[PDB]
């Protein structure tokens, strides 16, 4: 019952979860369900896709076709698709929640630029948990980070291709900044053979790849005699679907500006 | 080389660690080393006790004997001993770092009262780690605490007699307050047989007792799809010795008032 | 391409997973797909249900209807349903893989009795992982169990109603037997207030209930100076679907007898 | 009250623990306490060193001086020292428990050779826990190792110089053998940048270095839907002192042969 949303990528891993997350969320209605033209346009929506009910909400291929059908557009697709939707939403004040990744500089640039006519939440990671952990780790670095050893460990399924995750990296920068240094001057990503002694001031990263682990991140601050650990474990991708939808909702009343989860979660004044 | 400290309880589990912690700390000198009269007054100090060097600093039995020998008094003994030292330090402006526990109301009351003539740091738990975790858990409860399930797990050695630790309890109150409720209205300490379903809004506590674990505390905030955990592991009692000494030092320049670790660590503005 | 299986409960939480697990497994074909008569008999199978392909394999309501369609019958339904299927399979030598739980003594009794005419794998827990852990914990108890403190911790989602899980309980008995004692003479399930000291020889159990955790079990053997932990984490119910299907397959060539996972996994000679 | 032992290295990190472990153990008496000639020959033993009692047992510098004073010799010193003691014990049938590491091939060779005249327990790691875990991990690999991803994670204090520990390496070989392959053909020790996908069949190792962690080892076997983890956490070096002393005792009645913990712990028939 409020704000309607459109879900681009409706049959992809993220669009389904996004449908379930949307229904399930209150204060949000499911306006449109896009997919691209050429697929089996997998039975005009419903629980069709999102294994849910049925919903007279049926998947489509046309942006202008639905224009009056949603208020906020949520995208977890591909940079190229995004940029198109971006142009349309921008044309007709339609807010975006964007979680597609891998833009090039030009990519990102359109986004900030579309951001003065529409309201956009753009974020790398939409898990609330993760966004809080990043805030915590700062504080934490404030008082313990200094004199404590700092090591980040992250585990992911056997098909993740980049080591150490992007979240581990953000964790790393979050801290290094806190200590007001540069991640690049103090990071160590590998430890094989005779290393000699751990170097004070660095931030080691350890990386585990196995099974279907969706994502676990732990930050450690070790002194002599005690350890503080802050771990975030994602159990399923619903974790981002939930936080995308929460932000769609938060966009309510919002005319324009570029935002992220700190904005949504008000981690700022926190 | 600065501020000298006296260490009451010099041959007890805490007084040794406290000697090592003191030497090792910089900006602090070891002025006096008390024990009570009647013991083997275990070879007038040194590495004697604290397995350290030797130090022309030799253990004693007389408060007035050392009065000019230390500036700050650190006590991890017994309420009764404390109250005495308390009276002496109070007489002659001598600051206290107090970590003795188990006062009765009258106990605590003398303390606050001695607190207008001398400067005292009185704390239940002097581990920095723990004190930060407690600050974090609040913040955390702020944004996730609400709609997330909250469970505290703590492990301790097989001779701890009270379940769930005092730290778990403080963890619990730290949160419940954050959510602005009462720990007493929402706590669950045991789960045996047919419980039926977990009740939204409660804070379960699980308690593990085994071996020589000095102390591990984990707070969990579980949603559907993700978990944030904040764990503090004490590896040795040096963790409190360190933070007692850090507070002794912090007391420098301090005339009077009652304080604790939030004060020492400035967790306040944090 | 081999052995066909029928999946009773085809639209329940377990029957879908069981369909996916079956296709995906090799050396196994999907013969029949039952549901009971009266439901929306959720579109005669396929990826219909198990979000899979389509499969000319369509859900049904009639046991005799499919009799020539499967070789082994897999049941994760209700005791009452089971007992029926049981009678049919027993009539016409059809092997069972049974994972339905909660029989009464009479229940279990039919099962052992059907077991001399057909081959049945009956198990409480069909996760391979868990079945290995239970074997390990014995061995383990053999050499460390004795003089080490033993504590079992288990976490499950907020709608589990019985504390401490059935797996924790089996873990407990697995050990107690190893030490050749009785679980009932040495178990402790709760620890609230002044407990006094941990009692040598007992097996404490700690129980965590939160979010959507599907199931985590940890067994601890703590001495002075070291801890051995054996943890099994279920990430999704596919873990049992997989092991049910593996047993269906194992049943190949098997005329009759009652078996379980130790049999399937040959944990016996292990 | 039985078997006396001599402890070479009596003031080193290991010799003290070894004294405490010895007294504390029953069925073992403390015969001699060596150190080398030139040190402060730290007050002829007692709780002197091992912070224990006093013991008319006083530290020495002469092997022949004590020859009638102990039955079994325990060494955690240096290869060079070892080789000497080795020659003496060999001369006069005196059993050895050896935990000194870093021999060269010639080193090891003397040992096996001294092993036909005296009885020696020679082991890299004397923690019982670790020795059981290694046995478990085999079994485990037997049934799950194959099709599961295998990752070893180990943490150690900030002054350990070799990555991945020797225990992680032994863990690795223990498994690889189980699967009957070669550790060297399937190990991966580092994961930095674009790795591409995890390769089936390898054994990744992740390495954490921080604070004063004495040693934590975890072996993981991950499938789709479940994980089995076997973790061993050393809390203090007493863990090896205990197992050295247990082996000294086990040596009782033993004339000659080369042995290790599997022998002591009978992990063989296990
Ligand atoms: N930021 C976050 O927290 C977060 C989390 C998870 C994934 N993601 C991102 O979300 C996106 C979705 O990934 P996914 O796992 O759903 O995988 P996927 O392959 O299932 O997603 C592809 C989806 O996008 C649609 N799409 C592709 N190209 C398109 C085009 N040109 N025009 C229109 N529709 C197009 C596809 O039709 C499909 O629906 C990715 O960019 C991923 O990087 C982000
Ligand atoms: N607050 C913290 O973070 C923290 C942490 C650990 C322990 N503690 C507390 O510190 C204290 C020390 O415990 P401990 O493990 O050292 O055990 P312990 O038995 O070793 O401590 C006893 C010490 O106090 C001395 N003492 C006892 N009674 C005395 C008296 N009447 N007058 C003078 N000296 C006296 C004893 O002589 C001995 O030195 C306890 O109160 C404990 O509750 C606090
Ligand atoms: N042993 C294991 O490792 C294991 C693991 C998980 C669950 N289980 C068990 O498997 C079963 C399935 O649970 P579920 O989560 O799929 O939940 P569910 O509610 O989805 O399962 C019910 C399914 O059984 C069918 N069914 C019910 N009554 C029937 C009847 N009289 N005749 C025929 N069909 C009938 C329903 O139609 C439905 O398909 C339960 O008994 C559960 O205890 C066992
Ligand atoms: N195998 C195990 O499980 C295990 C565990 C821990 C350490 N270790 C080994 O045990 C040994 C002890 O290490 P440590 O931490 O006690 O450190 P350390 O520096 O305290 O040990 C040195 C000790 O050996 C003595 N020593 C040195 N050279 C000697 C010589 N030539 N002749 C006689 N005495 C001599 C020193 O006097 C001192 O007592 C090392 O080899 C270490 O690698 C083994």
């Amino acid at each position: 019952a409020n704000i309607r949303v459109a879900i681009a990528g409706a049959g992809g891993r993220m669009g389904r979860q996004l449908i379930q997350a949307a229904l399930a969320l209150e204060g949000v209605q499911l306006g449109a369900a896009l997919e691209r033209e050429g697929s089996s346009l997998l039975g005009s929506d419903a629980g069709e896709l999102a294994g849910a009910g049925k919903t007279g909400v049926t998947v489509q291929s046309s942006l202008d076709a639905v224009k009056d059908d949603f208020d906020v557009f949520i995208d977890f697709t591909r940079p190229e698709g995004t940029l198109n939707h971006l142009a349309f939403c921008r044309q007709h004040g339609k807010g975006m929640v964007i979680g597609t990744t891998g833009f090039d500089e030009a990519g990102k640039q359109a986004i900030r630029d579309a951001a003065a006519d529409i309201a956009i939440v753009f974020a790398a990671n939409f898990s609330v948990g993760v966004n809080v952990m990043l805030k915590l780790l700062e504080k934490a670095a404030k008082v313990m980070g200094d004199y404590t050893d700092i090591e980040i460990i992250e585990a992911h399924h056997r098909h993740k291709v980049d080591a150490p995750s992007g979240t581990a990296l953000a964790m790393g920068e979050a801290i290094a900044h806190a200590l007001d240094k540069d991640l690049k001057d103090c990071a160590v990503y590998s430890r094989e053979g005779h290393t000699g002694e751990r170097v004070p001031g660095t931030i080691g990263f350890a990386t585990v790849r196995a099974g279907d682990i969706v994502g676990e991140h732990t930050a450690m601050f070790a002194d002599i005699g005690e350890r503080l650990e802050i771990t975030h474990k994602a159990s399923s991708r619903m974790t981002f679907a939930n936080g995308a939808v929460r932000s769609a909702l938060w966009l309510s009343g919002k005319e324009s500006g570029l935002f992220d989860m700190r904005d949504v979660l008000d981690l700022n004044n926190l």
